[PDB]
DNA sequence: TAAGTTCCTATTC
DNA sequence: TTTAAAAGAATAGGAACTTC
DNA sequence: TAAGTTCCTATTC
DNA sequence: TTTAAAAGAATAGGAACTT
DNA sequence: TAAGTTCCTATTC
DNA sequence: TTTAAAAGAATAGGAACTT
DNA sequence: TAAGTTCCTATTC
DNA sequence: TTTAAAAGAATAGGAACTT
């Protein structure tokens, strides 16, 4: 991964090799400066500050593909996502100074294309996003609830496994995402040395973590509790915990710490991979449709026909509008809590009251304030100890037990 | 129809048919290359993307106004709504390399004005249409007697019970819901289903997303005091209609049609603009261009101006008022409802529905409604929809119609 | 007044005598076309549409203070507001090609003074906005709006000179306050349409309608009865009997739409803010460029607000809409809100507003509006505006004169 | 201080001072122009409009340290905000006809952004922040266990014992609590006007003691309150501890506008109190953000409430609360009642329903307002508060006064 | 019969 | 106080047929 | 004494 | 999913005094 | 095996 | 009727390898 | 007279 | 912090006259 290769190449040592390739002109070491003429143009523009990662690929694979350089006049042009090519164009210049470069635009979301080429389509499809929101549509409108939807979704991954490891870690991430309505980063980025036990009026306490690293930058809450029926969250941790181990934080941009993170970058490829064959459901055959997003819009649905939309909102961590531009960028220091009756009506241990608006208990024998009392009154999870708050791994281990 | 035989014929059948043209050229074979060169603008400007039937026929029209060839030099051009036409002249001088394609684009003299401004000076349809509409309004009458007026100048002037059916139905469905022909034609019968509203007990409701800006939106039918009663229409029509097949609107001879069936019939629309024309007892309905169908959206959305009311317009009548993933269509406030069945009053001050002194209040009749059970009797009334629209509903319907007298 | 004159000056023969000022080149013949040349510049960029009255007074201020012409190298300059500059030049060459004229912005004369006028006047000042800030502290000193309005409605009962104008200066004024509206509203109103409105409360009411408005939305003017030191009726009868209808002035370059007559004169707003001007019972109107008739409104408007009743305001000032949409407003609306009944119950004085409870409490009086009603109920006093006012109104206001002492 | 002399002075003296510098041109004439130039550049590019006193001041200092000058050639230079430039070089020489003014514009062309000083800074960097540090702290400050109200009353304590005045122990601890409470700024207490002192009610405490403020950062005016509260943190009873050891403060002039319309005659602190106060938090607060250079101090108020609202999932009383713009005789938008149901802890907010619920707790505040309401002719109120007596509503002084006298 | 249809052209959202 | 120009997608009208 | 002030310069809204 | 550049107006820090 | 990985490229937030 | 175009960042896919 | 008018110009919606 | 610039339309003012 030469994102990895370039964070270690020094500076200095950067802007040489390139003007290197200029010296001894030529279509062999002009035309690989790909990854060295993105980071360029980055600092140049930005004066300096950090590129992320993913910003990076993907501002690459586009110069890759706009790259045209001048056999002999000199010249040189691509593709760059930039309001000022003129300047850039300045800076590019002070560089290979016996060089005329040229930043093109980039509208790749449209491209016209050729007649011949767009009537085959049109042949072809007539004897053959959208589609994709239509299908899950009528997935929630039909016999199944989503609590059952994800029981088939769930344990369609048991025996297609072909290690026991993957099938814990499919199993978690599912189950995972769907709790936390959260993306496949927000659960990989989760850091482990932040598990800790938090209270909660109806299940007495929780499992609670923090991710940092987002898609907005905004930090968020993990959570992980106990749920009364077929399905058990905690019993998916447990099983997860005891396959897997521990993983060492990737770095993410050109620049603070962080050493380990819940769940391996590659693993969302195989997870897509497996819900994409063993698909129990029409929409995940749907080319370019939700995969591992699945977990979060299936949560979002549960939650708005429950009329807590509102909640949802909190849950997703959405991005706040109401307080002004600079009152969250110099004011907020402290991120918004998921309340509490929301784990009660997810822990199928109470329902909601739509009307006089409470969390009613539902008749069981089953109490979780009192298999709490209990195991109120350590290294089953070897690797994680050390790692993971003794607390917490002492929690979790005597519920596996205590509860049948 | 053009349109229709036009989503028949492969895509390499088209162009072949086009390009057959210009291999002898002759005015005969050229002339009529309009739809083809309708079909084919569109797909080199949108990659491919389907065409609605309306936007082709406009379109159409645009074109054979305007072709004109000469077969001697072989050029041709016409006029066509688009700011990339040097891409589009290229792309067709492609297909046929011996001809120049000119494209001209489809969009204030100081003299041919002061020519105007003076012939004008010594001596709208728009204008002249507006000033009847103010005082159709202004005058003596309320909405409800105009609504009750336009409503019987087709009780005794009808050919067939059935169309008098229907376009009694139409009109009634337009005003209360502030919807357009298409709103009320383009509904799934499938659809239909029984909302509880807190005024009324139950609603009944159906949805429609065929829609002039692709925004999909509810419509409904529920009871109201007084001699006009949408339930007793609502009745009358689906005894004497019937479901009618979905026409395809879109060339994307897609294999997702989903809906099978439509409310009302496209034709409809023109029957029915004539009947009003010869009969609606207000002259506004005699200028030529005037709203006709289109009536009833305009009385809704006035009367929501004077009640002081605008602030439920955008979400009544579909108009845009400035979590994607699989979205869900704002529904219309209970109190709209408790305001147009007129068993209640809206009250400024407070700002709250007060029911009518009137004996009998309408959420008692659905609770005595609710009660008994079994009535199959829904499902032999209402044979033509038997299978399509929800037994619960024709029940109901069947229930409430039979215990009023 | 020139305007008018253009209004009567034929198109063609205008689009002449601009051309016959450049054949016969001077400073005497140019610099006079400058009415013209507004009339002109306007219909080009507007493709002839009618210009309003007051829009053209004020562009051709504009013109006026930015004509320059030059003297032997053919060319024109002026300010002018448009944002095709380009287009307006090409129309104003095709009329006296021989010359090159130039369009120039304008920017509200900001132009940055003489250090030595800006010194000046710093030095001035210091030896030696504002008007919200007095407003604000005259309605937080122990008179109430009812007290406030009773002094300056008083002040003019001497001050005056003639009897007539006693009488409208004092019409006037209480006449904005109860509409809270502007001058141009008051003057505006079509006297043929007086009628008389009911009213849960007053029994009935006297209605009126103004058309040109400022927004150019319509609305309703009111005069009713009020219980105590001050009536409104009173000021109407006296009103009526010393002044008489009024031509309805033309105000654009149109059209054949009609309305003879106009409630007030055009320079009375002069007389008007002259009187308060002198005659100022508060501080306020000593302010320069302070409001002067537009007072009666902010004083209305205030007394609304500290009633928690500020929503009603937004009705009865007509402010503009902005829930319903664009087109909806456009081509949809056509008919005005109206001002809820509970209204005019607080501005008679007869009750109050209950803002818990939220209802209009009677307040113990012998003298009943209703009953002062139902008695007047079971003509020529208003000579003038007989045949023009409805009788039946004429007829109303007489005995409620008489039958109150 | 420069600005109140400048406030002093007639227009047509700065003036002839200024040009005089340069008619008979020396050194050390010139290099004190600075403030007549200041005066001067606004004038001009606001047609007489008034300058404030903290625009002012900051605009001096920029022409301080820019001011250049050719005594020989007859040339002078300096930086000042502005896009108007050649209308006031021009407007200069006019004053002064034998010289030649050149404005530079004190901007952000951004880092003069040479790809090399670039690539130096990013290498030196390679091989080895303030805002940063800064928010790092204050996230901690609020992430780890302490609570809000915890972290309130050990900062409010940390004056206690190392106050060397009664006084001043009683402003630290009085101008953190209504910064806290209003989530306001220092000079929105500061400048806060004693006559308007007024008891408002509010539906879940009775009354609420309302004062207000009009000269403000954006000129937006607001109201600051103060309240009762359950438990050891009290509001009342710190207005009642200020009350008795301070006095009332002449209104400072802040504009150059020498306006004849002043208006308000006193304020509620003193300016140079902040000084004071950031000092002593600086010392003792027992936090480490308060020991970062440049970070927030007498700020610290906007930054807790804001956040604890965030947390609380209520960030729509957010702006209205600590006065932001929020995209739409004027009257001032008012904070809604619930908001000091939750600040005055009788009261809980209840997510699911979204109501305010009451504490099991014994006496309920309503009433004791009622218990207090009851009782009439209590001149008391004028005689424990004498330095505000007459400036103060008799009503507010004599219902304190009945408060604090009623709790033991 | 002429109200209703059908299939485009002209107009208005 | 109000503000736009142009591709898209309906609704209204014209002729010549159909027919409970 | 050493916290408090006063009157600008540097920083951050 | 988010998006700015620059005139205006506070708050925080530095020295040298005061009380 | 044929389910998992790598490491970019293509699409969707 | 309806109306922003781009920059900044994750989530699917493609194709050759690995176990 | 000095409160009202005319008829544009200056300001404020 | 806060943030649009202009076109389109009435409401005050200025100065010479009129009763």
């Amino acid at each position: 991964p030469q994102f990895d290769i370039l964070c270690k190449t020094p500076p200095k040592v950067l802007v040489r090799q390139f003007v290197e390739r200029f010296e001894r002109p030529s279509g062999e070491k002009i035309a690989l400066c790909a990854a060295e003429l993105t980071y360029l143009c980055w600092m140049i523009t930005h004066n300096g500050t950090a590129i992320k990662r993913a910003t990076f690929m993907s501002y690459n694979t586009i110069i890759s593909n706009s790259l045209s350089f001048d056999i002999v006049n000199k010249s040189l042009q691509f593709k760059y996502k930039t309001q000022k090519a003129t300047i850039l164009e300045a800076s590019l210049k002070k560089l290979i100074p016996a060089w005329e470069f040229t930043i093109i635009p980039y509208y790749g979301q449209k491209h016209q294309s050729d007649i011949t080429d767009i009537v085959s389509s049109l042949q072809l499809q007539f004897e053959s996003n959208s589609h994709s929101k239509k299908m899950l549509k009528a997935l929630l409108s039909e016999g199944e609830s989503i609590w059952e939807i994800t029981e088939k979704i769930l344990n369609s991954f048991e025996y297609t496994s072909r290690f026991t490891k993957t099938k814990t870690l499919y199993q978690f991430l599912f189950l995972a995402t769907f709790i936390n309505c959260g993306r496949f980063s927000d659960i990989k980025n989760v850091d482990p040395k932040s598990f800790k036990l938090v209270q909660n009026k109806y299940l007495g306490v929780i499992i609670q973590c923090l991710v940092t690293e987002t898609k907005t930058s905004v930090s968020r809450h993990i959570y992980f509790f106990s749920a009364r029926g077929r399905i058990d969250p905690l019993v998916y941790l447990d099983e997860f915990l005891r396959n897997s181990e521990p993983v060492l934080k990737r770095v993410n941009r050109t620049g603070n710490k962080q050493e380990y993170q819940l769940l391996k970058d590659n693993l969302v490829r195989s997870y897509n991979k497996a819900l994409k064959k063993n698909a129990p459901y029409s929409i995940f055959a749907i080319k370019n449709g939700p995969k591992s997003h699945i977990g979060r819009h299936l949560m979002t649905s549960f939650l708005s026909m429950k009329g807590l939309t509102e909640l949802t909102n909190v849950v997703g961590n959405w991005s706040d509008k109401r307080a002004s531009a600079v009152a969250r960028t110099t004011y907020t220091h402290q991120i918004t809590a998921i309340p509490d009756h929301y784990f009660a009506l997810v822990s199928r241990y109470y329902a909601y009251d739509p009307i006089s608006k409470e969390m009613i208990a539902l008749k069981d024998e089953t109490n979780p304030i009192e298999e709490w009392q209990h195991i109120e009154q350590s290294i089953r999870y070897p690797a994680w100890n050390g790692i993971i708050s003794q607390e917490v791994l002492d929690y979790l281990s005597s519920y596996i037990n205590r509860r049948i």
